[PDB]
């Protein structure tokens, strides 16, 4: 960070200030379970929304709160937890049983100390990807590998909302995808220094590892079903910006005087898919390039610095154009067909579990824009 | 110092420094109608002029001093195309022989194709006498749009303070050197000679009143620096025929897209770019309107330690105090530019705020 101010914008090696983890990536490595004993009456809601939505009774028990400071979350993976245990604690408030009743206000008890440990944090109050999915997270035995059957989530919304399904498989794809972040500093140190085999074995490297998260993204089917994800978890996930449920947003109570707006947890947030947009020189960055960019303000401050380092460096995409190198191209290729293999995937799931549950009772038009600034970044076709 | 990638001179800081005057003669097509804009306009001349013009490649534009002039010749007959005499006659496609050059050296530059801060004020300048110095008498524009539009005035004196506000950038490496070595003497006279800067910049300021009036700022030069980004005279964006198919939408020419404002923000942990609001999400779009290289410098900025965390977490008065002196001159800043526009758009109208007052009352707020 000093040196790149000196000698200018060039990843050779990848800090530890960017908070990318070797194994996790850019997932929380190794999650807090639980929080010191002066958070018990914020740990017992959150543990129990499933039963306290249900009962009635999650409403009565916010209100009955005491207000907690923040100043007894001394370490990140404390304050972290406090931000998953407030933020899906404030979902369940406001969204209630899910069908109709909302709550425009959110309780001053509750609502200070989120906008107090966002702030901190430099996260919005309100529940992010980083929180649900790279937060949400626990080894059930830690020599065991990092498989779906030795993992667990920490908080749900409702039973059979199929919210460890979702969060754990979109976790374990980002890890996936991680393998592949070791080898950008190959990527620009071969340019800077010319080495175009280095270069060659570099992409295919990357391409190999997205080729192994389309593998990983296959398990959705055997831990998520369309009627619980449309009918019950969407509900949890849905945000107050644009939202005519909360029109004007939510009301922080002790801390705004007028409703805030902030969108509602989105993959768009995952720091690991915008980072290969960024190194293969997709324009990812119309309304699809504008969300895309906003949700980078939702994103941990350190990945949001990350994907602009990666920005501020030499284009890989146009590097690749001007070498009239045929075995750099299909590699280049590789990477971008890897990418359009998992967007093409998730087109498929998004169909299986959003527009046709819809049907038997817009996001198509994004991710579709997606995969076809993607597809057309190929320099030879698919 | 700060790395010569970043594009940061020792002395005009974020402005080109010895911008170009005149482009290869391949080019005089372009620089005979941007030399004449206020002719051209006012005869209904200008738009014909456009029309007939042969598409010319970008590839006699060798280095970037040349490719930053024909920015700001080709950019400066694109508002004058589009908006004409200013009265509600707009034009809604660019010609292909100049949309097509024009968005073909804006993506060369990294550059949206409208007429950005970067061009009509940090590359929109030059020296009457080499050897006098940077001062109001000493200076001159490049182009203009309308007689009495006051665009010396107004981009000569938008130059100066960028000018004023870069001798504090110099110390941005002794802050970050001595927060890193835990030299708190050094930090204290680095945040000092900042806020000594800022200062010096607000004085700067003042002579807006002697080189603008406000009638000519809100009838005339207002209309050319006007974009069409949620413009009801242009819903729909530009046509950059040859380019793009459907109507492409580019916010106008803002001082939100002045590096060196938001290089203070971000060196002094005034979070602008956060919290979602309107201003926020303005500040951080106007980033994508800036050069790549102060764009990098901008985010470099963000990747390196808070200050602000750092003074706050050592229980250090006199720390305090020179951090709060330089957070007080960006206050004194802000709240003299309200009492400008107050006077420059405001009243005229009467014969935006609610941006500004939100950005000043995130600087005041930041205070310790
Ligand atoms: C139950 C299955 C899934 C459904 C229904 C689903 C749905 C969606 C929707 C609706 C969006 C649009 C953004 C928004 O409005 O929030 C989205 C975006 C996205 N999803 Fe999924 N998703 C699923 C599984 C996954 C998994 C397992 C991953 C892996 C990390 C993933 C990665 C992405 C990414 C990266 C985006 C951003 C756009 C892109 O870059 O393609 N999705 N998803
Ligand atoms: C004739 C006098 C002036 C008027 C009427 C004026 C007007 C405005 C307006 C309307 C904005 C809002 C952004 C937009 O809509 O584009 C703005 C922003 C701004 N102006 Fe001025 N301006 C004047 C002089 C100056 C000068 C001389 C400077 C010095 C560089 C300056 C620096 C700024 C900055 C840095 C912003 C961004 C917001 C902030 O950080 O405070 N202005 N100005
Ligand atoms: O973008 C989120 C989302 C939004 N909807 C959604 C469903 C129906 C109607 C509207 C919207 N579904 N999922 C999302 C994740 C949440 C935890 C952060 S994880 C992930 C992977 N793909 C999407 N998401
Ligand atoms: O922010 C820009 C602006 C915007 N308006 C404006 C006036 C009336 C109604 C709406 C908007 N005026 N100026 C601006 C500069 C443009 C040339 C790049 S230079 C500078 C210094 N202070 C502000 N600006």
């Amino acid at each position: 960070a000093l040196e790149v101010l000196f000698q200018g914008p060039h990843m050779w090696t990848i800090s530890k200030e960017y908070h990318i983890d070797e194994e996790v990536g850019f997932a929380l490595p190794n999650p807090q379970e639980n929080l010191p004993d002066f958070y018990n009456d914020w740990m017992f809601i959150a543990k129990h929304l499933p039963d306290l939505i249900e009962s009635g009774q999650l409403r009565e028990r916010v209100e009955k709160l005491n207000m907690l400071s923040i100043d007894h979350l001394t370490d990140h993976k404390s304050q972290r937890l406090a931000r998953l245990v407030l933020g899906c604690i404030t979902m369940a408030y406001v969204w209630g049983k899910g069908h109709g009743d909302v709550r425009k206000v959110l309780p001053r008890n509750i609502a200070v100390p989120y906008c107090q440990l966002s702030k901190k944090l430099e996260l919005p109050p309100i529940l992010v990807y980083a929180d649900c999915v790279l937060a949400n997270w626990k080894k059930k035995d830690p020599n065991k590998p990092l498989t779906y059957e030795n993992m667990d989530v920490l908080f749900s919304f409702r039973d059979g909302d199929c919210s460890k399904g979702f969060f754990l498989v979109s976790l374990l794809v980002e890890i996936a995808a991680a393998s592949a972040i070791k080898v950008i500093p190959t990527v620009f140190k071969a340019m800077q220094m010319q080495e175009r085999d280095t270069l060659l074995k570099a992409l295919l490297e990357i391409a190999s590892c997205l080729e192994k998260a389309l593998q990983v993204f296959h398990q959705i089917h055997d831990h998520v079903n369309p009627k619980a994800f449309f009918s019950v978890l969407r509900i949890y996930l849905s945000g107050w910006k644009g939202n005519p449920q909360l029109s004007d947003g939510l009301v922080y109570e002790g801390f705004w005087e007028d409703p805030k707006e902030f969108a509602g947890g989105s993959a768009g947030q995952s720091s690991v898919f915008q980072c290969f947009d960024v190194l293969l020189g997709i324009q990812q960055t119309g309304h699809a390039a504008q969300f895309l960019q906003d949700m980078r303000r939702y994103m941990p401050p350190a990945h949001r610095n990350f994907l602009c380092s990666l920005e501020s460096n030499p284009s890989v995409r146009e590097f690749v154009l001007s070498k009239g190198d045929a075995g750099l191209r299909e590699a280049y290729d590789a990477c971008v067909k890897a990418l359009v293999s998992l967007r093409s995937y998730h087109l498929q799931i998004v169909t299986k579990y959003i527009l046709i549950p819809a049907s038997q009772q817009d996001l198509m038009n994004f991710l579709k824009t997606v995969r076809s600034t993607t597809e057309k970044s190929l320099l030879k076709e698919g």
